[PDB]
This record gives C-alpha cells, sequence and structure tokens, in this order.
C-alpha cells in the first residue's frame, strides 16, 4: 500500500532572530543519534558577531516537561558562513567543524579569510569551547567531514565559492584536511587540494557505509557551475564522475549549472537518484535518472537530467529562491523524498517560500510529484528523529535572512515534528486528528488522561507492527482496524466492536501484540501509578491529569478534566438528581485527511453504588457506542437492556425483570447492544438513529458505603456492519482462489471482463475451452467484526458487487466505488456436504436470499439470484 | 440567548524580543479607533535601552496582504515603566505620554528619575519623534492622560509606587500635570499633587463621556496598598470614595491591599462593578459589587469585596503572577467581561500563565466563571478592535520578562483576533470551523475563493442581524438559520434548503437583508471583477484564486484550489473518460464547538455542452445535498432524476424519458431531489444513506463548440427533515397562545405539571376553574424549512413532545432533550371549518395519524391518539 504523508505539528525552536542562515542536527554524542541538538545561526555582520547557539533538544530526555529550547552560544564569529562535525578526539562526543571569516558578501571577499576550524566537545553543556585552526582559503564557503583518503583520522574537505571579490571565473580547489594524531595541539593540519572547481555552492557526502560494500571510502557530490559533480577517493588515486552539466549558461548571466544537490536512496539502491537545484540561488528544479537495471550507486552508471519545475523569472542580480535541496525518508516506505528550500522571493510568493517534498510516485518512470510542508522561508533544511526513538524523520529550518540582500520577517528556527495524531483544542473537548493507520509506516503513541490507576494512551500502528506491552497488566481498546496476540490457548484478536451482548476482556496477556493488514488505532490503557488504585471510594480519589506530551499546543497542555456530576451538566435538565453519577469530557478522533471523517468519541463516566445511569435509547443523535469497564466497584456493575418491546418500558419506573444484564468485569469491553438486521446492518429509525431498545448502566446493588465506584469509557462510533445474528459457522479460510462451477468435466470459472480496473465492468462465467485462456484469480478474505467475506480481484483489485439495486436477477460487477458499509459487496457464506460454497449479499427484508450465481446450464454472465440452489455452488480451487 | 464566547485566532505580532513588559493600544489619529497600532517594550537593563517600538497594523489598511507588524522605534530610553497617549497638540493625531528613568527595581529606585515625557507624533511613520519633559518625581510608575480639573487641556496623572530604594512605606504624591497653551515650547508642566497613596500599581480613568452625564470631569481610580480607590474632581474640590481596603495585611509581608483594579460595564451602568487584582503582584482576583437597584456609576454606591480565586502560594519575596486586571466586552453583549493577564511562575504551571477572561454569569447574585484564552505569558494586556470595523474586541498581550527577576521563554507580543469563523488546511481541503450563529452577537465575513466571476465569501450572523448587498448583483444561500429581504412583492426568506424539486433564485434584490431568530450561516457570492466574466469558453477562464484573509494560517494562504478532470479523480477509476467534466475541492464547514459537528461539505464543479455529470444515486455515502448554480453556459443546463423505480433504470445507456428535468438557471439553486416520507424525514437504505432516486446533472445538449460551461456549487448536508407532501395549507401564525380545549361553557387548557423546567414532566389538561388556576401560555413556531411547528412552554422552554415510542394512547412530556429531527415534538397542523387546530406528529408507517389529544370528557393527562376527531380539536387563545 503506497505510504502516506505523516503529520507534522509545528514548534517554535528559536525566534525573534536577528538574521538566519544556516541549521544542521548537532548529536551531542557520536555514538548514538536519536532526539539530536539544533545548531543555527546567521552570516552576522560587520556591527555584530554571530552566535552560533546550539539549541538543548528538550526531548532529548524521556520524562521531558518542556518544549522550550535551551540556547548555549557555542560561540562568537566573524561571518561565519558553513558547518559540520565529526568526532575528531575520538571521544564518542562529537566536535564542531566550522568556516567563518568569509567576507560580508562574495564582492567582500576577505583576502586572508576562509579560516577553517574546530570546537571542541568538551562531553558537557557549558558554553565556549575551545577553537583551533585547521586552516585557510579565501572565500571559503562549504566543508564536510568523513573519510575521504583514510578511516583511521577525522578527514574535512572544503571548498571556497569564489576565491576573491566579484570574481565569478576564477575556480577554487577541492581542498582536503586531516587530523593529527593529536589533534588538541594548536598546529596546522596536514591539505592537500585534489581538484579546482567552479563556484561550487555545496558539498554533500556519501558514507562508505551506506554504499553496502562498494566503496571503502566516502564519495565527494559538488555541485557547482561545472554541474553536479563526484569526486572519490580509491586507496590509490582520486577519479571523477560526472553526473551532470545542469543548468545551460545564458549570456550575460554569470550562475549556470547547479547550487545544490543530494542523493536519494530508493529500496535496496543509495543512489536511486541525484535531485538538483539550479543555479547558484535558482529557481530550476531538477533530477538526474539512470536507466532502468543499472549498478547500483553513483560512478557505475551514465546520468541524464530532467527538470521537474520552474518556479519564476530572476532578478537583475540572477537570482531566485532556491538555496538547497536534501535527501530524507519522510514517509518512511525506504525511498528518499526530498526537500526543497525556498528562500521566499521579491515581491513575496508562499510558492516560493517554505518547504516542498518531492515524492518518487512511480519508481519505473522516475515520476515524482511535490506537497507543501511549511510556508515559512527555508533557508537550510536540517532532517533527523527530533522527538522519539524511532525512525520518523522531523524537519527543522532556519529563515533565510541576510540584510542588505533578502530579509524575511521574524527570522527565526521552527521544527516540523513527525506524527500520525494532532491535538488541538476545541473548548472543554479535545481534538485528535489521527493518520490513516492502513498507510502510515510509523507507530504513533500519544498518552492523554490518567484517571482509575491507567495512563490512557491514543495508539496508531502500521500494518503488521508491534506493541511491546506488559504481559497481563497492559490492555488494549480496538477503535479501527485489528490486533492481535498469542499465549499458551492461540490466537486472540481484537476489533472496534465484539459480538452482540458479548463481553470480552482487554487485557493482553503476552509481552507483545501486532496489528492486523490494515493496522489498528487504539487506546492503550498503561498501568499508571499516578492517578490511584482501585477500589475507589471518592471522586476526589478518580482526579484524572492531563497527559499530552511537551509537544503539543500549549492551550491542550493547559486543559483539565474534571469530574462533572451528571445532575450539574447542562444537558441535565433536573434529572439524575442526588446520584454519584459522574462524567468527564472528552476526546474526539478524527481522521487528518480530507474527509476529516470521524472515528470515534470518547468521554467517561462513574457509578455509585446502587446507582442506575439511567434508561435511554439513544433518540437524541446517532451512534454505534462500545462501553470499556475500567473499574468495577463491586464486581456486579454492568448494562442492562429490556427484553419487552419500547412500548412495554416505563424507563422513570424501569421493572428490572424486563432486563437482562450483562456484567462487565474489570478491564472488559461488551459487544454491541443496538438492534441490527440478521447480517448486521443496524436496524434505523425515522430519524436516521441507530436504534437501541432501552437500555442503562447500573452499578451493583447494596449499600452505598463503604463506596465503591465503577469507572467506564464510552465510544461513540459512526454506524457501521457488526456480526451475524446467529453468527454462521466457519467453513472458509481467506486465501487466494480460483472460483468455478460445474462437475467433473464440464466447467467454467468467475472472471472480471477483459480483466477491465473500471468501476461496472462485468463479471462472468467464462467457459474453461481447454485450449487455455486460464481461469482468473480472486482475493477472499473476512471482513473485520463480521461475518462476512468480500471477493477481489486478484489483478485489478476490483471488488465482486451487485449492481444498483440487489434484486432477482440483478447484474453483477466489478467495483472500487462500493456502497455504504459493503451493502452490496459482502457476502454470507455457507458450504454443503459436497463443499461448495455459496455467497449471499445482506438480506434485504423484502426480496429473499440472493446468491452469486451463474444464468445458464461464449460466457455465461453472472447474477444474484434466489430461486436456484444450483446455479449458486461454486468450488473453490486455491490459486496463486 | 445567552451570548457565547467567540473564537480567537492567534498572531505573532513580534517576537524572540529580549524582554517585555507593556502593550498598549495606539490610535494614530486621535479622530477615529478601529485598526490602532500596537505600542510595546519592557523595562531594559543597565547595557541596552529599550526600544519603545510601534507596531504597525497591517490590517490598518483595507485590500491588506500583509501579516506582518512593522516596527518602527519611537525612542531609546532608559528604564521606561508605564505609558498612555491623548492628543496634546490638538492636531488629531495621538501624542505618547511616558515615564522612564524609573532604576532598574524598587531597590534601584533613581533618585533624580521617575522622569514623566511626551512623544510629539509628526503626523507621518518616520522614526523618532521630538521628546519633552513633563516632569519629575522619584519612583514614577504609572499615568493616565485625560481630563481631570479641565476639558480644554490635555491633563497626566501619574504616581510613584514607592519614593526611594526599598521605601516600602513612605507613601507617594498623587500627581496631576497640565498642558500649556503652547505645549511646543520646552518648558515645565503645571503640577499639583491631589493626594498620597500607598505603593499605588495601577491607574485607571473613566471618562466623563461613560458617566451618561453623572460626571462632568475624568475619574480616577487607584489600585494600591490602601486599597482601590476612587478619586474625582467636580469644578471646586477633590473628594475620594473608598472602594475597599483589598487583601487584608499579614505580618512580615509588606504588600497587601491590591495591584490592579478595573470597572466593568453591565447594561446601562459603566459601573456594574469593579473587578480587582491583590495585591501588588498578587495571586488573588476579587470583585467588588454593590446591592441591587443602586445608582450608576462608583461614589454613589457602598461596595463590598468578594474573594473569587487565589491561584496558590506566595514565594519568599511575598510575590505572585498577576500583574493587571483589565475590562472589555469580549462577546459583545452589553455587559463586560474581565482578563486577567498572568505572568507564569516557578517552578511553570499554567493556571498561573496567560490570561483567564472571566464572564458575569448571573446579574443579580454578581456570579462569574473563568475560561482560558491563551496560556503563554501575560505581564500586560492591550484590548481594541485590531482587524476590523465592526465591535469585537481582540486581546493583545506582551510577555512578562525581566531578567533577574522573572523571565518567560521567547519574550514577545502575540495578538488574539475575535472572530466566529477559523480557517485549517487539513490537506487539499480546508476546515472552516463555525461559531453557532444563534449565540454569537458577531457579524463575520471571511472570503475563500474567487470563481466562476464571484468571490465565495462565508458568512456568520447574529439573530436579527443585517448584511448591507448590492441590489440585484449579491447572492446568497443559507447553510444554517434562516435570512430575509424584501423588495416590491413584500418579503422573502432563504433557508438550509427549498422545497423539494423547487428552484430558487439566489439573488438578494434588495440593497440589504436580516438574519432570523436564529441568525444565519451563509455562503454570499459577491461580483468579482478578478475571476472571469461569463460565459465560460475553457477552464483556463475558469481559473479559481485563494482568498483567505492575511491574518489565517499561512498554510491556509498558500493553498492553490485546482480544477482538475473528473477523469484524472483518484476515486474516478476508469469512469468519465473524454468529458469535459471538471470539479474543484473543498470546503468542510464544522462547528468549533465540543461537538465538532458538520454543517456542510462544499466542492465545485463544471460541465461542458453535452456533458453528463453521470447518474447516481449517493450509495457510497450518507448525505442531504443541494446544488446552488453559478454559470449555466446553455441557458438549459440542469439537473435530472429518474421516475422509473432504481431497477427499472439503466444508469449507463440511460433512458432520459424515464426522467424529468429542472433547469438550474444563473445563480439558483434547487430543492431536495431525495426520497422524504410524507412529513419530511428522509428515506433511508438500509446502509443507513439518505435514498436518492437515480440522479444527475446534465448540461444542455447540442454543439460542444463555442463552448459553455456549467458552474455549480455542492452542498452536502448531513440528514435533516425537508418540507411536506404534499404541502400544507398556512393555517396558523406562529405566536404566543394558550392551547384550550371544550366548548361554550365547559373548557380546559394544555398545562406542563406544576410549570416544572424536569424533563418528563407530564403535559395536562387542567380544568379552568373558574376560581384562578389561570391557563398557562405556549408558544408556537414554525420549524425552518419544514412545514411542521413545535410548542414550547412560554415559561420553561420546554417542547411538548411524546414520550417514546409513539403509539396508540402515548403520554405527552415537556422536554429539552428532543429527539433528532424533531420527530416526537413537532407538528403538522389543521385548521377545521369551526376554527380548531389540529397537531399530528410525523407519521409513522404503521401507527395511523396520532393527534395532540386529551384523554376524557382533577386535571385530564394529555395523549397522542388516532381514533377520535373530537379529542383533539383546539381552541388558540392569543396569551402574553
Ligand atoms: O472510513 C472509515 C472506515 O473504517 C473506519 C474504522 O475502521 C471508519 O470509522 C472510518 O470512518
Ligand atoms: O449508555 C450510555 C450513554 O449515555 C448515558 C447517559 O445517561 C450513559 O449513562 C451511558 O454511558
Ligand atoms: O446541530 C445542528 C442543528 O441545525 C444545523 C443547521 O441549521 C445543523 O447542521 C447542526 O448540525
Ligand atoms: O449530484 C452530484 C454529486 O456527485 C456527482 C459526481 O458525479 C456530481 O456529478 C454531482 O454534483
Ligand atoms: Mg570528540
Ligand atoms: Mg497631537
Ligand atoms: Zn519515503
Ligand atoms: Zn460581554
Amino acid at each position: 500500500q503506497p505510504a502516506a504523508l505523516p503529520l507534522f505539528q509545528p514548534q517554535l525552536v528559536q525566534g525573534g532572530r536577528p538574521d538566519g542562515y544556516w541549521v544542521e542536527a548537532f548529536p551531542f554524542r557520536s555514538d548514538s543519534s536519536k532526539c539530536p541538538n539544533i545548531i543555527g545561526y546567521g552570516l552576522g555582520t560587520y556591527d555584530m558577531k554571530s552566535d552560533i547557539q546550539m539549541l538543548v533538544n528538550p526531548y532529548a530526555t524521556t520524562n521531558n516537561q518542556s518544549s522550550s529550547w535551551t540556547p548555549v552560544p557555542l560561540a562568537k564569529l566573524d561571518f561565519p558562513v558553513a558547518m559540520h562535525y565529526a568526532d575528531i578526539t575520538k571521544n564518542g562526543f562529537n566536535d564542531v567543524i566550522i568556516t567563518d571569516q568569509y567576507g560580508s558578501s562574495m564582492d567582500d571577499i576577505w583576502a586572508y579569510g576562509g579560516r577553517v576550524s574546530w570546537l571542541e566537545n568538551p562531553g558537557e553543556l557549558r558554553d565556549n569551547w575551545t577553537m583551533r585552526t585547521i586552516g585557510h582559503s579565501p572565500g571559503m564557503h562549504r566543508l564536510k567531514a568523513g573519510h575521504f583518503t583514510r578511516t583511521d583520522r577525522v578527514q574535512v574537505v572544503a571548498v571556497p565559492i569564489v576565491v576573491a571579490s566579484s570574481d565569478l571565473t576564477t575556480p577554487a580547489d577541492v581542498i582536503i584536511f586531516t587530523a593529527p594524531d593529536d589533534p588538541r595541539s594548536e598546529q596546522l593540519w596536514q591539505r592537500d587540494v585534489v581538484g579546482t572547481r567552479h563556484l561550487v555552492h555545496e558539498v554533500a557526502i556519501v558514507p562508505a557505509a551506506e554504499t553496502d560494500g562498494e566503496m571503502r571510502f566516502d564519495q565527494i557530490i559538488l555541485a557547482g557551475r561545472d554541474g553536479v559533480d563526484c569526486l572519490w577517493y580509491d586507496g590509490a588515486r582520486w577519479q571523477r564522475h560526472l553526473v551532470g552539466t545542469g543548468l545551460p549558461e545564458e549570456r550575460g548571466d554569470p550562475y549556470w549549472g547547479a547550487g545544490s544537490a543530494a542523493v536519494g536512496r530508493v529500496g535496496d539502491d543509495y543512489a536511486g537518484y541525484i535531485c538538483s537545484a539550479e543555479a547558484f540561488h535558482g529557481n530550476t528544479v531538477s533530477v538526474y535518472t539512470k536507466p532502468a537495471g543499472s549498478p547500483t550507486g553513483i560512478v557505475r552508471a551514465e546520468w541524464t537530467r530532467h527538470v521537474l519545475d520552474v518556479f519564476g523569472p530572476l532578478n537583475g542580480k540572477h537570482t531566485g529562491s532556491i538555496h538547497q535541496v536534501v535527501c530524507a525518508d519522510i514517509d518512511g516506505d525506504g525511498e528518499d523524498e526530498f526537500l526543497v528550500a525556498m528562500m521566499g522571493a521579491d515581491p513575496p510568493d508562499f510558492q516560493r517560500t517554505g518547504v516542498w517534498c518531492y515524492k518518487l510516485v512511480d519508481r519505473t518512470n522516475m515520476k515524482f510529484s511535490k506537497t507543501k510542508v511549511s510556508s515559512v522561508s527555508a533557508g537550510r533544511i536540517a532532517t533527523a528523529n527530533f522527538h522519539s526513538q524511532g525512525s520518523e524523520v522531523d524537519i527543522a529550518t532556519i529563515s533565510y535572512s541576510v540584510p542588505g540582500y533578502f530579509e524575511s520577517p521574524n527570522p527565526s528556527i521552527n521544527v516540523f515534528l513527525s506524527t500520525g495524531i494532532l491535538a488541538e483544542r476545541l473548548d472543554e473537548e479535545v481534538m485528535l486528528r489521527v493518520v490513516r493507520a492502513g498507510s502510515t509506516r510509523f507507530k504513533t503513541e500519544m498518552e492523554f488522561l490518567d484517571v482509575a490507576g491507567k495512563k490512557l494512551t491514543l495508539v496508531v500502528l502500521p500494518p503488521f507492527a508491534r506493541l511491546d506491552v506488559e504481559r497481563n497488566v497492559s490492555g488494549v481498546k480496538v477503535m479501527a482496524g485489528t490486533v492481535c496476540w498469542a499465549d499458551e490457548n492461540g490466537k486472540h484478536e481484537r476489533v472496534p466492536a465484539t459480538r452482540p451482548f458479548g463481553c470480552e476482556s482487554m487485557i493482553v496477556s503476552a509481552d507483545y501484540l501486532e496489528s492486523g493488514e490494515e493496522g489498528a488505532i487504539l487506546v492503550l490503557y498503561k498501568p499508571s501509578s499516578t492517578s490511584g488504585r482501585p477500589p475507589f471510594r471518592s471522586m476526589d480519589e478518580l482526579v484524572a491529569h492531563n497527559l499530552f506530551p511537551a509537544y503539543v499546543p500549549d492551550s491542550v497542555r493547559a486543559m483539565k478534566f474534571p469530574w462533572v456530576r451528571c445532575a450539574d451538566r447542562p444537558w441535565a435538565h433536573g434529572r439524575f438528581k442526588d446520584l454519584d453519577f459522574f462524567n468527564l469530557i472528552g476526546f474526539h478522533v478524527n481522521f487528518a485527511d480530507d474527509s476529516a471523517a470521524v472515528l470515534a468519541h470518547v468521554q467517561l463516566w462513574t457509578a455509585g453504588i446502587g446507582v442506575s445511569a439511567g434508561f435511554h435509547n439513544h433518540v437524541e443523535a446517532s451512534f454505534c457506542e462500545i462501553h470499556a469497564c475500567i473499574a468495577n466497584g463491586t464486581g456486579r456493575g454492568g448494562m442492562r437492556w429490556a427484553t419487552v418491546p419500547d412500548a412495554n418500558f416505563n424507563p422513570d419506573s424501569p421493572n428490572l425483570e424486563d432486563t437482562e444484564l450483562i456484567v462487565v468485569p474489570d478491564m472488559h469491553e461488551h459487544g454491541p447492544l443496538w438492534r441490527t438486521r440478521p447480517d448486521g446492518h443496524p436496524l434505523l429509525r425515522m430519524n436516521d438513529t441507530i436504534d437501541y431498545p432501552w437500555h442503562a448502566w447500573l452499578a451493583g446493588a447494596g449499600n452505598p458505603s463503604p463506596q465503591a465506584f465503577d469507572v467506564w469509557v464510552a465510544f461513540e462510533f459512526p454506524g457501521f456492519e457488526t456480526f451475524s445474528t446467529p453468527p454462521p459457522p466457519r467453513v472458509l479460510e481467506p486465501g487466494r482462489y480460483a472460483i468455478r462451477f460445474g462437475d467433473p468435466h464440464q466447467t467454467a470459472s468467475l472472471a472480471l471482463q477483459k480483466n477491465d480496473a473500471t468501476d461496472g465492468t462485468p463479471v462472468l462465467a467464462l467457459l474453461d475451452l481447454d485450449g487455455g485462456p486460464s481461469p482468473q484469480a480472486w482475493n477472499i478474505s473476512h471482513v473485520p467484526g463480521t461475518d462476512m467475506y468480500e471477493i477481489a480481484h486478484a489483478k485489478t483489485g476490483s471488488l465482486v458487487c451487485a449492481r444498483w439495486p440487489p434484486v432477482k436477477n440483478q447484474r453483477v460487477a466489478g467495483t472500487h466505488s462500493p456502497a455504504a458499509m459493503g451493502l452490496t459487496s459482502r457476502w454470507a457464506v455457507t458450504k454443503n456436504t459436497k463443499g461448495q460454497i455459496t455467497f449471499r449479499l445482506p438480506e434485504a427484508p423484502d426480496h429473499g436470499p440472493l446468491f452469486l450465481s451463474v444464468s445458464a446450464i461464449d460466457a455465461i454472465p453472472v447474477i444474484v439470484q434466489g430461486d436456484s440452489i444450483e446455479l449458486s455452488a461454486w468450488s473453490l480451487v486455491p490459486a496463486n
């Protein structure tokens, strides 16, 4: 399933900065690289030195309460430009390498400038690290650290853009610096010039480790006027591989070739593609591709350049808006997207301000599409997981601001935090916007409420994702998809709602669980010691606490969730006076996509001993409701429903003996209580409300003291199809099959007319001409929380589905536009004593059972009919 | 109807400031006071002077494209503290009055300091205004400008907090300064000391104009150690009126009394209440009240102090978190809420960080409740309409940050913009979160899309609100509530959906329209010249443009809305190939409240000549859909629906003669097309989908060139009850009535048992004992877009409603918890040739017509029955 972009909670790392040029992700220790810091700064001015401020990552430490990024001044430098880092001292701390003394601009280059230097990490978070000089070369513009001719030392490649003021035509030395055995002695680093290039504006590095053995040394990618270029060493010699020339020169315009270039991973190949921005500070985005079946990596292939976008014209000084391109697996599917850092433009224009995120949509043809991620100036981009231990990629940017050239307003640093859940305050209640679990490749955990001895945590899971829980203590309640675990009694599974009137324990009994093909969205009930211990004798004992992560907006963090006694709620209207009966609100969960559709509404309730939460039937508003009890004060509290008809039951003086009880014990959820058609569509009232019998929560009877409160969580789902009444036997495993009709000799198979993907393509029985048309393949699968199945074309995906309306003799077709709740594309299965299978639609109350059937005994068309048992028997051969 | 709080779009006015203390709303001109600027600053330090930066309001000019607040340095001052403004030069520009030279703290008071000075407004937006000295007094802490002993000159009241370092016990002069005839000559201002007070920490002013003639001069309110105090002049003498003492002193604690105080308007009274914060920088909120029926204003009443909140303990230097209280009609109901500026606390704590907004909930008892508006440090608050011409009140804050005392992170200025609509990007589509029109007191306009020669503008209206439109050009489509206009043919009205299969012009033919009792939420189609002119020959001609206001978030502002050809849409699946048939998405409108409920989903469509948007029936997803056509390319395009049953119609090769057509001309909307029960509940399919016959948009037939596109807007509503089939006659005006049964002598009336507000109170016929029980009153009103009515108790509000379920002989009760779509609380009316009225429920298909009826011929109970015509006749007398 194509990977979806994740969501992005923005957060302001540093604001109102004087200026801004550079931002980098800085892992303090060089061993590990999760939750790094950010280092950022600007080019400074003649009046004021630039503070290279290292901002501390607050999420760097778990148990985090801060969102604030603490600024540590690493140093104070005359026009710094570029930087990188590596463990120079070989002590497991990262040391900063930085160039400075550039000049104020390319027409103000410092003759004795372009200094390259390293800042020694002292192992703690004091400011002002001892600085040392690596070396000088006028115009010094970019550098990277790695192992280029030797592995047993830190080496630095450094490259001036020009050598002197306004001189755009003299090329610069590509320089390599080498650590001594003892970098702590103030002395000059060994240097080599390894080529001369014109107007190099970016250096990119491909570590030896990423090349899956191809290269023992680090590869240098240079984006310049000469274009995009690859230099590498092999042990004996330097060689060069031209990737391309980039922008063709125009007359009068000193800039051509490239300003930035990055190497994209695709699958097993670390160089699936090289992306590029042209020229120096240009407006042109392009990508170099190589022919299908090329060798892995850069140098063994010939590269061709295709232009993707030109974001509009250049100004009189022949510049534009693109400062950088970088590569990163944003959506976490194993292919690298690339991000374009937009400086902003003049006049102002959002098309040219922010980050564009390009996604490789078609691997064969190398087609891309761009989405907008952020629309506030990006002078530089840095990527890294900035908030968790998993492999999400967050995006940090610094605003591009240089006085006397181009200034954006409120020059700042913000980071955009990858997440599959977002939290927004409405008023008293909260909005949890969620990704479709189906198409994320990321696990997301967000704690929200600490109540009744439990930490309520909203959790999204990618397909086939594992959640490591606490055996027998942890509990779950699935809201979308399915989860699964196994102990001594085999496999167990949890779906949005169990069997009508059933009861299921929420306690995971294994050390971990796993999500279904469709992933899962769930509430994990974690054990908490900060919210009391049952039994609960008072509401003061059940105070709940606001648990949202430091990185959620403040208005959400500042919210309290009091328990309000139902009698006092605005919707009470004189009702529930004198009842220890309380209610806590509340948490909307809705999909973050363009449907904005509801997943569930959640709120909470408590009942003292002898208390009835009142009988009702939900005529006021439409929902399929499932309760999960957390604490059962008496061991005997649960749900009652009336067995007599609605007319026959007085809700006010309720006769409990026209009622049946389901104890919902500690950490259990119960099955649906609403009325349902035989195959599990709900009954509907005249005002479009899920039809329910009279029902209520009743707490255990007896002495109100000592007190002992029931605590339960309401789950208000929109309509769906549940299980069948009565439950069919299980006569079919899902799997890929051929679906066939007939006997020993004369047989035919179910088929999608000319294998055609279009909605409304006919479905047929194709005679098995022993000439060799070959029987088509069908994927059959169970629908979770039902007793129904669907049949989907192995090849197109098309669902076997009766055309509208499902009556005696309707034609059958393939569709990707099924009706709500699978009304015409889900089937009840039987199996005769022969072994034949039958497929039936949700029975409507007028038309009888209608089966998937042939119509005779060239292609026979397919229909649903009720009349003949013979036409509807099918033999299932396993296919592939 | 109680007024709801409006919504707040936050916006960052200035960030990453060094420090922060003061913020003020500064009207550049002194004539007008809409869209003022903001002036703000901090106390500065010994190293750096404080820039009193005046930030330009970008919304100050209409046709605004900027959100950025341009900083103008007004001056650069040694420890400024407080400020105000007034037109000193009498030239219609506001001049700034400011104190500075305070000292660094109360233990570092400047002996020759406390300077008071004015900055001359030069009539333009250059920086650095000529400064002049008004006068000095050590410790100078607060001041206000007004007319206190004379009207023909600007006067300034100024008050030191202390007179010298750490001296907390010597009180200070309350000083009055007077402009000369010629303030432009550098000379000293005339001064008077008008009293001495202890630790005055706030000055508040009550202009002569607000006192409705009571006071010819301005009233001075002082919050200090002596408490909250009122000094005023009358022409001859000063007098003083003690409002209260405030915090009672504790031993060892130099602070008591008050730190801030503000005067709240209530209705016709400008001093309904005085609110207060205690003590100096304290944690205590209280309010002074006066006895019901007191005279208006402050000095003619005796004031009593009630404590509302104590936000937690004090630190060792006996301080807390509250810096200021102010008053403002936030919700616009004619009563002033008050806001508390929270500095933040230590350790950090949101309860003490931000603004609390208190609302006077009960005028009689003077009860308040607080809501949280913002949760980022507020050192000072300023209120003013910062973005429109109406009377919404926005909230600006500056962070409280003083180094070496208390520092919050990212000291900045933000403003919170009052609005009833909020705009949030989802992905390709937009979320428009809206207030309930019913309970706002503000008109809100937000343009979103410029398309087909129209500016599509979302509009919320308070009840009985007027929208001034362009006669015959402007158009409207109501999504909630009702609008109304009148021309020569009388009154016209527009509701969410007109009569099934009808057609209504959207063109307002008057110069204005007005909203209904329930207000309205609508799309106003404004005339645009930036989006082309019909007829539309190409899609390039119908490019639409993103119109959201500069104050909406950036991601929303940066969005494009392309027209995508339906064939290429993801949901297309081989369908609509080769059809000039396009689609633009999209705009969710949802209520901003805790229900988060849908109002409508909106998207757009176009069809070339001879094009059918395809036949369908909405089995895929549930909605009540209404289309509004903007441009009809042929004059003949519209909606077709099948008249044969669903089985009888082949959607693929559609036989147009089993179809009927409704031309939806230019600027018209049509009536519902879905199937409906006789009183207008929709028919529902087995999968809970609004049941529709086969239907489609078909463009006019004939020559595809010249081209000519239909352009229409889809409105996807959730289920509701529409009009009745067939339409009943109008036999009843709404109004207040007594509802009576019988004949000449023996009569009884409909009544709510013991006038009791509780849900499920019985409804009865009370014998009219001529002793004098007196007949109860009932409000009867039409339900918009239906042909039904409801009966609501004049006194409680309780709806006359049959208990569940509505069958032969059901009991009738009063409720505020009605069922969805009024299923049991809405009535079809008849009137016999006598004049008697009958009330019938939405007829269910089993039980017959059930009428509101008595049950005999002490109180007779009330029921719904079908059997007897006699028991159900009612006589309606007008009541009051
Ligand atoms: O579109 C949908 C399909 O399945 C989900 C649950 O698993 C629904 O809640 C959602 O609205
Ligand atoms: O079933 C339920 C739904 O709403 C009821 C309100 O009285 C609750 O008591 C209970 O959670
Ligand atoms: O609660 C509601 C009542 O009326 C509105 C329209 O006027 C609805 O759309 C809304 O969902
Ligand atoms: O009635 C409608 C709803 O969806 C259809 C999609 O083909 C549109 O053509 C038309 O706006
Ligand atoms: Mg090191
Ligand atoms: Mg003036
Ligand atoms: Zn990816
Ligand atoms: Zn108000």
